[PDB]
């Protein structure tokens, strides 16, 4: 390799967070071959991309326009304000006209190597697709806004420019285990178990004999399993366990080149705190001056009412167990399962993992998919199948073959779960990692999110970082040195920031408020920073549209939070942006950002879910991104302020609460009674679409202090890294914004319970996709889940097998709950928090 190969090497593990290069922490080389085994799918999509889309990104949607948004459009009329350095004019457009084919039109009303760039944004409008289809066209039009964009030069190319290149029983001899330290206190027991598992089934159990443990304990112990060489599956893992649960380790008795694997090791276990992603990692324990290490050694036609019961089976929810019975039944009749795609991860589990003869016959299965790769993509079935239930590589990729179909709108929605997913993977290369990688170099967008998600997860992960550090390291050698750019320019200053974050914190006590001593000694650190090394524009992570110029210090401070988080203002580096407003971001450390992160992008999954039924339920969903750990960003939202802080104008710190001060704040913060209507408007559908996704997500109850509402009546909830009660916040303020005085029915209470179970109901309609979505956050984003109890508060929620009236009623119950209390449950959140 060359000097200046190194140095790039170097910026890669800057930009990555950990060092991909690196044998420390290895006992094989499947990393390497994983570094390598990507070089291929990188080369071939680095190359099938075409340089102009590449560099301008088009955010773009097949999907249909909506009737809300068509109520919008007055005469089939679309107007567009293009400017050029002091000068614009109004284009009247059609809303199929492409964007070359306005501006033939912009050119003829009045050089031909200008392109069309929202003002402000790295945005850009290019492409056969009409107007209507981009996603900033159709935001201008839901918020009312003016449609912007200036005449400038195409990006160049050159700019994304990527730099150049047996029949025998299985065995297992437990030799001991060792642990530097354990306190001189407790006279303690432990034991050995070992497990063949295989997409969590436990194939077969052997346990050691119990002896005491000290800081060496040595068995020299043969363990015979019953399951032979040959039917062991690949993928299986040899999951060792030391109970007294204290610490866990797995191996996988397959390795990447298809070799059993043989010979001698010694593995550093992972320590249990107090099922979870987290326990089927491949990955040891880097810490080796402190954790535990075992040492271990390897030497080797049906029937009208059978139809019935099949196609009942093949009816039920993710969550539903399957009898032996069941099993057995969808195993027999494996052909007619096959034409019923939604059976396919029940049939998939019927399979006797540990048995060769059947996993061949299940390949042979597999074979014949007519009626699978025929089928219309469904999501929740395609994450069904790439859980912590499957981890056969062919079951696996028939599910990521089905993702390919997705168009960029969608692979954006479903990225944070798709890269969660990767977690439950066997092997370091695989299907979902290529498509992943593959989406990500095709895509500037999709490229940017893949990186701060792989990013947020290797500095708070050891469990998978190693595997997230080479998918990322494959992404960023294929970017190219424009997107490497900016990346380096939002590394640095995230770090720059998240060290003043944490030494404020410090500074004063979570136990007391914010002193003119701590925000002066702000002000002096932030002064130091910005006339030095911190970068002169970044790209704001949660809206790489936007680039953040300059910071506002002047308007910088800490907030009088317990977590003490930093509201930092900066000025915008585009002087073609329309508009002289900051840029607001609050970064804090002391919360877990990624339970946040997953709240909001099943949030915009369900808004997604009411676009197809035509369903504006105006939810906020504000940008919060992950950067290490248990900090991040999040985005401030212009002229907006609390629930509680409405309530503590009229009273200050109580307890004391007034049912009419909502409906004061929003006639006071409206210059006309025209704008004030437009907010008690946006709040019907806010607070509806609200009260519908809190409790479907078992979030339902929370202190009207998370819970915020702009000056244009748009309420929505906020700091999700939390999780006599209440299903959701629907106190009397709220009510008396629509009418209601409590036990009395108003026109804008009908039309919140209208919106409420017609949200509702269009939920319902995707129960599978929201159960498959809440199990997964579950694995991959929480301490530690219950596999079986945890969950099934969502089945109960979205009332699972109930006709669409039962439920409605249930729900209908739910806000009369609410009702009832009042008041009662937000006091006791004041006591709660003295
Ligand atoms: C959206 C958002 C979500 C958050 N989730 C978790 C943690 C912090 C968050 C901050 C957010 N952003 C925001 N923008 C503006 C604000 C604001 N919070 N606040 C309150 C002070 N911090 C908590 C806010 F209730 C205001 O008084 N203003 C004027």
């Amino acid at each position: 390799m060359s000097e200046e190969s190194q140095a790039f090497q170097r910026q890669l593990t800057a930009l990555i967070g950990y060092d991909v290069t690196d044998v420390s922490n290895v006992h094989d080389d499947e990393l390497e071959f994983t570094r390598r085994g990507l070089v291929t799918p990188r080369m071939a999509e680095v190359a099938s991309r075409d340089p102009k889309l590449y560099a301008m990104h088009p955010w773009v949607t097949s999907k249909p326009l909506p009737e809300y948004l068509w109520k919008k459009i007055a005469n089939n009329c679309i107007f567009i304000v293009i400017h050029r350095s002091t000068t614009s004019q109004t284009i009247k457009v059609s809303p199929d006209d492409t964007p070359g084919a306005i501006l033939q039109s912009f050119f003829t009303k009045m050089e031909q190597d200008f392109v069309l760039r929202v003002c402000g944004r790295d945005e850009y409008l290019v492409g056969e697709t009409p107007i209507k289809n981009f996603q900033w066209v159709r935001h201008c039009l839901k918020n009312g806004e003016e449609i912007h964009v200036v005449l400038d030069t195409p990006p160049d190319p050159a700019l994304d420019e990527v730099r150049k290149e047996c029949d025998r029983k299985f065995r297992v001899k437990i030799r001991g285990i060792d642990i530097p330290v354990l306190p001189r206190n407790t006279d303690l027991t432990v034991f050995v178990e070992a497990n063949i598992q295989h997409g969590q089934q436990v194939l077969c159990q052997r346990r050691t004999s119990p002896k005491p443990f000290t800081e060496e304990v040595l068995w020299n112990v043969w363990l015979e399993f019953s399951i032979k060489i040959k039917d062991l599956p690949k993928g299986a893992l040899l999951n060792l366990q030391i109970y007294c649960l204290l610490y866990y380790v797995n191996l996988l008795l397959i390795d990447h080149r298809f070799l059993l694997r043989r010979g001698e090791y010694v593995l550093h276990m992972w320590q249990i705190s107090g099922f979870n992603a987290d326990k089927l990692t491949s990955a040891t324990n880097p810490d080796k001056e402190n954790s535990m290490s075992i040492s271990i050694l390897l030497d080797n036609e049906m029937p009208n009412q059978l139809r019935k019961q099949l196609e009942a089976i093949i009816a039920t929810d993710p969550l539903n167990p399957l009898t032996a019975e069941d099993k057995e039944l969808l195993w027999h009749f494996r052909y007619e399962s096959l034409k019923h795609p939604k059976a396919y991860p029940k049939l998939f589990s019927s399979v006797k993992w540990g048995q060769q003869e059947i996993v061949a016959k299940t390949y042979q299965l597999l074979a014949r998919r007519e009626v699978w790769d025929q089928s219309a993509l469904d999501v929740g079935l395609t994450m069904q199948l790439l859980d912590c239930n499957f981890s056969d590589e062919n079951v696996r990729a028939i599910a990521v073959q089905k993702l390919e179909s997705l168009e960029d709108d969608d692979v954006l929605h479903y990225l944070l779960q798709l890269v969660q997913a990767v977690k439950f993977e066997p092997y370091h290369d695989s299907a979902l990692a290529r498509f992943l990688l593959k989406r990500g170099l095709r895509n500037k967008r999709i490229g940017h999110f893949l990186f701060w998600f792989l990013r947020s997860e290797i500095a708070q992960s050891r469990h998978y970082q190693q595997r997230f550090a080479v998918i990322l390291e494959a992404y960023l050698r294929g970017c190219g040195t424009a997107m490497l750019h900016d990346f380096t320019q939002q590394v640095q200053v995230i770090e720059m920031l998240q060290k003043v974050t944490l030494d404020i914190k410090s500074l004063s006590a979570e136990k007391y408020d914010v002193s003119s001593q701590v925000i002066s000694q702000l002000k002096q650190k932030l002064e130091n920073l910005q006339n030095s090394q911190l970068p002169e524009s970044f790209r704001v992570p949660y809206d790489p549209g936007l680039k953040a110029g300059a910071l506002a210090i002047e308007k910088c401070k800490v907030m009088a939070s317990k977590k003490k988080p930093l509201w930092l203002e900066f000025k915008c580096a585009d002087p073609t942006a329309l508009s002289n407003e900051t840029i607001g971001i609050i970064f804090k450390h002391g919360d877990d950002l990624r339970q946040d992160m997953l709240i909001l992008q099943i949030l915009r999954i369900m808004e997604s879910i009411w676009e197809t039924e035509s369903l504006d339920l105006c939810l906020l969903p504000y940008g919060c991104i992950s950067t290490g750990d248990k900090i991040g960003m999040i985005e401030i939202v212009k002229d907006a302020t609390t629930i509680a802080k409405i309530q503590q104008s009229t009273v200050g710190n109580t307890g004391a609460f007034k049912d009419e001060v909502l409906n004061h704040w929003l006639k006071e913060k409206s210059p006309t009674e025209e704008k004030f209507q437009a907010a008690v408007e946006r709040f019907v559908y806010s607070c509806a679409g609200y009260c519908v996704a809190t409790f479907v997500l078992g979030i339902g109850d929370r202190h009207n202090d998370n819970i915020m509402i702009t000056e244009t009546g748009n309420l929505f909830h906020i700091d999700f890294g939390h999780i006599e009660r209440v299903p959701f916040v629907l106190t009397p303020d709220f009510l008396f914004v629509m009418g209601t005085s409590g036990k009395k029915t108003s026109p804008h209470f009908q039309k919140f319970q209208d919106i409420c179970v017609k949200a509702y109901l269009a939920l319902r309609h995707h129960t599978n996709l929201l159960i498959i979505l809440f199990s997964m956050m579950l694995m991959t984003g929480m301490p530690q889940l219950t596999s079986k109890e945890d969950i099934e508060y969502i089945r109960d929620a979205l009332t699972v097998g109930k006709n669409e009236e039962d439920a409605k009623k249930y729900f209908l119950d739910q806000i009369e709950v609410c009702r009832d209390k009042g008041w009662t449950v937000q006091f006791n959140w004041f006591l709660h928090l003295v």
